[PDB]
């Protein structure tokens, strides 16, 4: 009947045709890159296949770690990036992925000597570039509408293009590196951000006179004071001369040069940080490999309590995804899938890449999954948050969501939107009426409206959670909790000598003790990937 | 009974009377230029003809290529102009384009070399002079706590065309440029604008009006130099390079023009793309009646249209375009998107002048809670009709029954019934009641699929036309030979710059 | 049946599970650290365990001392840190702190010269830079809210290069003997006032920062070697970026609290390290109010930035640190707006730093930075809040407040009577329906009275009502055998006489009988 409604769970047959589940779902393979994000039982889960990317919608101390991180990094048989915050899903997973999965584990810290370095310079072709070094520049540079005058953005944009111009022109050409030995110049083999940086005060080079270093104003040594016969600007290919002349007209000139260079300074300023500065110095992994090699990447960082990290983690992120944008029909070796657990979403401020990139993203198998608190965090001002329009492209692209129940008033507004989503369906009303003397009685049965679930009742769902799939009807479901179920202790168990010691494999651990007894085993760095690995750059 | 409500789906009858089908529907001609907007079956199409407008309301990932883009694309007979965003569309569709029905296909890529060009000083009748040059300069410098100066970098860019008109389309200036002292071109671009005879009396006047070069030469030069700053860009500098296709024909020859464009990953694009739009509305506002060589329909499937930002040129031509058989389908992600302040939308009052201007809307549904307050209105919009609820009663003793019939109010659809409709959607025609039918998915019907299979070998050996392709193994089959591209137009006569 | 609702009170057995209560509540041990927020009864309570936070949306004068402070600073036996602006809790329960749980009392008013003091440079070791780019940062508060952040926080580089020359000269005997020969005088131990002024450079004649490094005042340098020069190399790079006078004019802007002379002496020494906050058995009460006077407000901001960050260690990286620490944060937002629990409120629980947050309503958290937390910072303190306690108040304007609250109560299915008679014969017929009815309605929360609502996040509504301390043997017991005056007229065990025991009680408050040692605490005099 649905004189009332048709709101109904969604059916075991389309879940399977959905890939959600199998005919015999306690004992599937996961031979399609699935990701779970629910179970009906120990060990029968519901797992997302395909390419489309997931959402959770949890509160805080909801249970998004030990219900949807921990299980897939535990689980998941592809390559995971997974963004770690507080350090603990890798100290937790890393033995994991690398005993079970033979993946190797690349740790990103960039406030920390001990982490594997990202050089954005390490993916442009010296000897295609203008492209990449504008993308660079748009990512170093932003665009914004706040500014009342965008002018000194622009021109310390197109002097950071004419940087690298020069540097490609001096260091990557014939005539240049002739003339770099000529003129005894210090310039790396391959540069860094710190370095055009330091190319705002000019080119180092040895005075031929004094034997000693100094540095020469970009003015003055390309057709300026050092420069009056212009053979130096003779150096660079006719394209950066002409940008070079460009500039000087409408930028670097007048009262504003002086002020086109400090923008360009403290867009830099950043790599002053001897930690950010180290953690840049080079490149341990090709990030083009992200879907040919077996690997797992932890990305340590918390840009609140770092303002500085903020725009490392966008050239990260932004080098880290337009890298893999190669569809696999077209590069055949790039066959893995990439799961970005974006664990604490909100954590990353204003990062420009995911709202640029999540809606071609799929089909190149850089899958994400955006872990939040709220709506409202996503929807906040662009230091914290995304933008109203930020955040609904975000959401947009989001094709199952996650809804975990929590009881408190602050979410009100929210369960009751989900309990309208939900719709409702027709149920039976029984009424009585009774012969007070007799007593005799009649009963009627009428038809009435319900809610699928009220506003209450989502909130007090505990730990089941509702799925919305934008192609399903509503699915509820049990957490994936890992530490209920042998299907995840066992493989934690296997790796750790501690928790052999004391549990049992297949049978579920002994609930009083195994949270207890699995963090002092991560304490000792039984669960925790290879630290030795991880290279322990100095202050240079 | 109508107590609760009158709420009902159009009738057949009614939808052949509006022409969205014919009596015998799987064998109509499709003489019309209809537009395909639904499917009652394979082969059994509801498609829009007339001039009217369509709307698609379509949630990301909910089907409109596979429903919409591509079933026309590969049977809409007229003239196409697509927005391809991803550079897919024209890459499945090319080949049939010009196979098919004949037509020579155009595509414009500002990011990249290989492209064709547009140059709207092509457009202009160097010999109502200098009314395309204010025309051009109001692109140029949009309109908008910094008053002024904007203004007066409009009237440089205005006497700057008006300088480098006098110094080509004079007896005069032909041998003071032969002075050998500049190198203008032959025609102008906007670069070559950017980098530099009453009526040129005038004009030095105007070099020294407002004095807005004394002592406030800089201010000026800097507005200036950022409103010209797209065309330091090499690729955008080769995409105004020259101009290829003259949008003044396009209602007369038989062509399909691709635009490779993303301004939210590059906001550079967005006045090209303004400039591009501009030049190709306007450039036929003439009846065919007056021109009765203009009789070619030109269908504009603006896919991604919320993606182009704020195209003002749209909200002032949405409302005239029509009898000029410039003919648009909007596919926006939803509504909120499209009212949104200038930056990213066109406000709330020039939105909702677009979509008045709409009289065919469809409607996707999806299950996802961000879309419920759209669904949620729309089933509002359905209206209800009136139904029987039946109640029983039994005496506990005896066992008689007792049964009661009584009239309550029903959705026509609910929202949730709407976000699960799954491969089904609903039209709203003005002039019609609700219609419920299923996408025109391209994919799964063989009235697309042999057009896809004939111009392509591999397909060709792979499954026989007339019959539904194994749906196991067609799109990958369909994306292996894309790869090859046996599916797009031929990409030799795209012309590639420096 | 729930066709019209399923809302239901939280069975015993959940709150059993939850900890909340034992399968014998009126002897419950106790022994879980936990918090009051509730009884069911004389003697039987609702106590949170675990780590989680709480909250308490009291409005005013509902009753947050009686109801939920004093209880809890009877019973509590952990360390407690409270927020006494009235002075009344800690003047009530400083007897009953001392001489039940043997835990020393540290009182920090600020604006009495009888107070315990606070250094923030107490917490440095003589990871040097590391902890001095902190402590700048928490003095120069870093806000995006100004047309250039480059205005100000080279002072902070500035504090940094005078705290190392400090480390070069004062705790080096090379620097001493330097010091020795020129007669610079400085307290072996430095403090904020003097961190403010070593912006008028040395300082018998007070001479100025440039003069006395390669100026006038010193040109043969023997002054810039002595000193470790990294610091002159960290000041060459800020010397080249009217300006240097901004600079030192934002450097003793920020300084100026401590040119009064109470702030003076409350930040003079540091009698309780902070690192100790959870090994020692300790109760520390803040007596202070930032919304009479502001310039209060960074000075509290310091103290608890530097309470919480030190106390950020895990007890399993160091089990030295064992005790818990309940953060009794009354009048909450009396506070102002101090950036640290907003910023580290998210990872507090796992470090045994318990606070219960006390509002009146919602919407004032939410208040400008001025008065409240920003709407922001308000979402962030709300969203680390596991059990919220709703008192109730028949006062139109909390009206919306338990209107939604309501609703998060929900409905459920009550049988509805309905009565028919025929007039001649007189035989009547009754039936029976099912109808919707809100768990509680507005207007009954509003006229709760002395009951409150309890929402934890993972469990049902629970209503109770309040743990009242006045009302029970539970503490008045406790609150007698500390009192001489109050032990002659009540006996213990029995409940006491209502009409006669609060006056009573404030009677021995004003003679002292109840309150903390206070001969124990430091007087001060002027600087």
């Amino acid at each position: 009947d649905d004189l009332f409604g048709s709101a109904s769970w969604e059916t075991e047959e389309k879940m399977i045709k959905a890939k959600l589940i199998t005919p015999n779902n306690k004992k599937r393979a996961f031979d399609k890159r699935e990701v779970i994000v629910g179970r009906r039982g120990l060990g029968d889960f519901i797992a997302y296949a395909g390419q489309a990317f997931i959402g959770l919608i949890a509160p805080t101390r909801s249970g998004k770690g030990v219900g949807f991180i921990m299980p897939n990094m535990i689980n998941y048989p592809q390559n995971i990036v997974v963004f770690d915050p507080k350090a603990d899903t890798m100290e937790t997973c890393g033995k994991i992925r690398e005993k079970r999965f033979n993946q190797k584990v690349f740790i990103y810290e960039p406030f920390s000597l001990k982490t594997h370095r990202f050089n954005p310079f390490a993916y442009v072709d010296f000897g295609d570039f203008s492209t990449q070094i504008f993308g660079l520049a748009k990512l170093v540079f932003p665009e914004r509408p706040n500014e009342k005058d965008p002018f000194f953005s622009n021109q310390a944009r197109n002097l950071f293009v004419i940087n690298c111009n020069i540097y490609r022109d001096l260091m990557w050409t014939k005539k240049g590196l002739e003339f770099v030995k000529r003129k005894k110049i210090i310039m790396p083999e391959t540069p860094t951000m710190f370095f055009i940086g330091s190319m705002a005060s000019g080119i180092n080079l040895i005075d031929e006179d004094t034997n000693m270093e100094k540095v020469v104003s970009l003015m003055e040594f390309f057709g300026g004071e050092e420069d009056k016969s212009g053979d130096n600007l003779r150096v660079l290919s006719p394209a950066t001369r002409n940008m070079w002349n460009s500039f000087k007209t409408m930028g670097g000139a007048r009262e504003t040069y002086s002020s086109v260079q400090g923008v360009y300074t403290s867009a830099f300023a950043p790599y002053n940080n001897a930690m950010i500065r180290n953690f840049t110095s080079a490149n341990d992994f090709d990030f083009r490999r992200l879907r040919i090699d077996e690997v797992s990447i932890g990305v340590i960082a918390n840009p609140k309590e770092s303002t500085i990290v903020g725009p490392i983690l966008e050239l990260f992120f932004n080098v880290m995804i337009y890298s893999n944008l190669i569809l696999p029909i077209h590069d055949p070796q790039c066959k893995r899938s990439c799961l970005m657990l974006m664990d604490e979403f909100t954590l990353c401020g204003y990062l420009e890449t995911f709202v640029k990139a999540v809606g071609i993203m799929a089909e190149y198998n850089m899958r994400p999954a955006f872990v939040f608190q709220s709506k409202a965090q996503l929807e906040n001002d662009p230091p914290l948050g995304y933008g109203r329009n930020g955040a609904k492209t975000i959401l947009d692209n989001l094709s199952l969501n996650m809804y975990y129940g929590i009881n408190n008033d602050n979410y009100y507004e929210h369960f009751e939107k989900l309990s309208k989503v939900l719709g409702k369906y027709t149920r039976q009303d029984v009424s009585r009426s009774i012969d007070d003397n007799t007593g005799k009685t009649n009963t009627s049965i009428s038809n009435k409206e319900r809610f699928l679930m009220t506003p209450d009742e989502l909130m007090t769902m505990g730990d089941e959670l509702i799925i919305l799939e934008n192609t399903l009807k509503p699915i509820k479901c049990h957490k994936a909790l890992y530490y209920d179920d042998p299907f995840f202790t066992d493989e934690l168990i296997k790796v750790s000598p501690s928790l052999s010691k004391k549990y049992k494999l297949g049978k579920v651990p002994n609930q009083a003790t195994f949270y207890d007894d699995l963090q002092a085993a991560k304490t000792r760095g039984e669960l925790s990937y290879d630290k030795s690995l991880v290279p322990v750059g100095s202050s240079e």
